[PDB]
Formats: C-alpha cells, structure tokens, sequence
C-alpha cells in the first residue's frame, strides 16, 4: 500500500498516470506485403492502454531498415494510415503511446531487403545471430543473419534523413512520443560498439566518433519535432544479441548520456540486461547516470514490482518498462496495484501467428 508505482510522472510533452510502462515488444504479426500494422495489433495495444506509457514494437524507418518478417514500418502511406487507427484506439482508452523506431542494420536477411541485397552496417561483419523470417505458410522461422555491407560515408546522411522522416510520419500517425532504438545490436548500437564498428572515418574509432551517428539522429529528430517528444533506448553495459559495449563500456556510456542530456530529450530508457542475462547495475553506476541526465529514466530487464518500487523510491529511476509481464497481462497495472496473480506466459506464441497468445490473455 506504501508505493510510488501508481503515481503520475511528467514524460516530456505528456503525463503518465503511473510508472508501469509497456516495454517495446516485437511480435511479428504485421501484414506482408507492405509491413502493415493490423486491426488485431490495434486491439492488443488497446487492451494495454492503462499502461503509464506504451512503447511500441520496433518499427522500421525504411525498407532497408527491415530486419524481421512481420515487423511493421512507418515510411509508407498505408503504414501511416494503419498506425493512425492504432494510436486512436489507445487514445480512445485514455492511454499514451510511443513508437519505437529502428534501423536493424546487420540483423537482417537478404531475402527481406530491397532487391534481395545484403543489409548494411557500420562494417562488413556478420551479426552472428538469427533474425525471423516467414515460411511458405506464413509461420515465423529463425534464420542466420546475412553478412552486411559497410555503409559508405556518403550514405550516412540518408540514414539520418530516414529517421527524421520517420519521426515526422510518427507525429502525423498520432504517436505521443518516439523512442529511438539505439540498443540491442541494431544499427545505432552497431556504430556505438567497437566490436561491430571497425570504421576509420569520423564514424569509428574514438567514442566521440562511434556516438556521432546516434547524436546526429537525435539532433535531426529534435529539430523535426520537439526534444520533449523524443526518447532513446540504450543497452550500454553488458552484451545484447551478440554485441558487447567494448572494453571501456562504463566511461563510454557516461559520455553518451552526457551528450544526450544536452539535447533536453524526454527520456532515457535503459535496457539493463539481455534476455539471456547479464550483471546487475551497481547503485554507484545508477547514481552516475542520474546526475548526467535531467529527464525521465526508465529502467528495464527482468524487473519485479518490488525492484521498481525500491529504485524509484531511491530516486534512481522514474519508471519501469515491463516486457513479458505485459504480453501476458493486458491489465498489468491493475494486477500490480491489487496484488493479483498474473496470467502465465506462453512464449511459443511471442513471435508470429495470430490472436492466440496475443489478444487472448484475459483481464481481471
Ligand atoms: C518477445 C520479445 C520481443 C522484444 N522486442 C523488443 C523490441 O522490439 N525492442 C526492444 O528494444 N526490446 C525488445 N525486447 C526487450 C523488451 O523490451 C524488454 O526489455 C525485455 O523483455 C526485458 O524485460 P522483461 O523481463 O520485463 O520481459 C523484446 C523482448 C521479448 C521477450
Ligand atoms: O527477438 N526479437 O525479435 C527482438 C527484436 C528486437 N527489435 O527491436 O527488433 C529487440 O530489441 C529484441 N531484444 O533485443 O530484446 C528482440
């Protein structure tokens, strides 16, 4: 009964009524062709609209940005039109929704790239992981990633412009905020990490060079919309989908966070550990982050409500994003508030398929 989870929080331009956020969750149920959000997706999001803030599944900024069969995009008219329905449905329920925008870079497969060609990255190094394709029956299948081509220097302004344009499209589509996906070994993170970035131009080497692209993107989208509409997800300590953060991860993380603070953006979303686990954040490191960033800090990664209360109470974070508990509990806020039991998770239906394991987890 004590409790800060159920108190309001100003998040840039909007106000969440509680601190229980829905983490971005790739579910691979979009229509192909066209990578189009669906009415079923609308329903799923509408069921969860009691969240303080919903953060959408990763959404491609361009066709080249596509990594997964069934992931949606936000570049085409049909995508914009479908997303508008989805956000209206969330708003119909007095919810708020951020779109997570990404470019997958090297976590992709030639068969879903334009012209069937190699995906792009900082450097020509395979991700050494799998993405998800669809088979002949439309079912999700995990397949090894295709080796990428290194971006040419003269292609980089295009990538920045695709982010900027996607953010314009997000504003039109009715999202409340945008979250740039600079985590989890996707394109922005592929530049940030020395493991994935062997460039010798101004986009690789030093931490200032490795953070250049993400900071260009931040600046571009701040300019396009408003800094109080922009959040960012980072995963800068540990290893995430085979991408570590190099041999100076803490100092490099703090450099990036100082840079982001200067832009006055709505929020910093920290993905603390990979689904396969990692070492917990020290409170010392939490305090170093806190003093470097003056907006909202969202924590994520196998959180319990207790851990969330403990850390908000300590003044170290403002909110928590829950992932898998959100898949299985559309009314998670109510269940956490009432200390109800949660629905059991069905991980076999996290990716692909239809309504089963998607919209069929009941509320109280
Ligand atoms: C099915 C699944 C899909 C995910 N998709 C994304 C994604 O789209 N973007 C992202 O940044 N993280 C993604 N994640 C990570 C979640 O946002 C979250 O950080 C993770 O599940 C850890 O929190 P949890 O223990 O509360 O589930 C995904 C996780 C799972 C289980
Ligand atoms: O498996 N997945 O399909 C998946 C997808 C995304 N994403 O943004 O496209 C992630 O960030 C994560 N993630 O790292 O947790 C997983």
């Amino acid at each position: 009964s004590a409790e800060k989870l159920f108190t309001p929080l100003k998040v840039g331009a909007v106000t969440a009524p509680n601190r229980v956020f829905m983490a971005p969750l790739t579910r691979l149920r979009s229509i192909e062709p066209g990578d189009i959000p669906t009415p079923l997706m609308g329903e799923y999001y509408r069921q969860r609209a009691s969240a303080g803030l919903i953060i959408s599944e990763a959404t491609q900024i361009s066709a080249q940005a596509k990594g997964y069969a069934g992931a949606p995009g936000l570049h085409s008219p049909e995508q914009i039109a479908a997303w508008k329905k989805i956000t209206a449905g969330v708003h119909a329920e007095d919810g708020r929704i951020a779109v997570q925008l990404y470019h997958t870079g090297r976590i992709s497969h030639s068969s879903i790239q334009p012209g069937g060609q190699a995906p792009v990255s900082a450097s020509a190094l395979n991700a050494n992981t799998r993405t998800s394709l669809r088979d002949e029956n439309g079912n999700a299948i995990r397949v090894d990633t295709t080796t990428p081509r290194a971006l040419e220097l003269d292609e980089i302004p295009g990538i920045v412009n695709d982010f900027r344009q996607a953010v314009a499209n997000a504003r039109e589509a009715g999202f409340d905020l945008v979250e740039l996906h600079s985590a989890h070994g996707y394109l922005l993170h592929q530049f940030l990490s020395p493991s994935s970035n062997q460039r010798t131009d101004q986009y690789g080497g030093s931490v200032e060079n490795r953070a250049r692209l993400v900071l260009e993107v931040v600046d571009a989208v701040c300019n396009e919309w408003s800094a109080d509409r922009i959040g960012i997800r980072v995963s800068p300590i540990g290893t995430f989908q085979n991408v570590d953060n190099g041999p100076n991860e803490e100092a490099d993380a703090l450099y990036l966070i100082e840079e982001l603070a200067k832009r006055g953006i709505a929020y910093l979303h920290m993905s603390e550990t990979d689904l396969a686990g990692g070492k917990p954040y020290s409170e010392a490191f939490r305090q170093k982050v806190r003093e470097r960033f003056h907006g909202v800090i969202i924590g994520a990664g196998a959180y319990t409500a207790e851990k969330a209360e403990d850390l908000i109470g300590k003044g170290l974070i403002d909110a928590v994003a829950f992932g898998r508990d959100y898949i299985a509990n559309p009314d998670l806020v109510a269940r956490l508030q009432k200390k109800a039991e949660l629905n059991p998770q069905r991980p076999e239906s996290f990716y692909g398929g239809g309504a089963e394991g998607y919209t069929d987890y009941p509320s109280l």
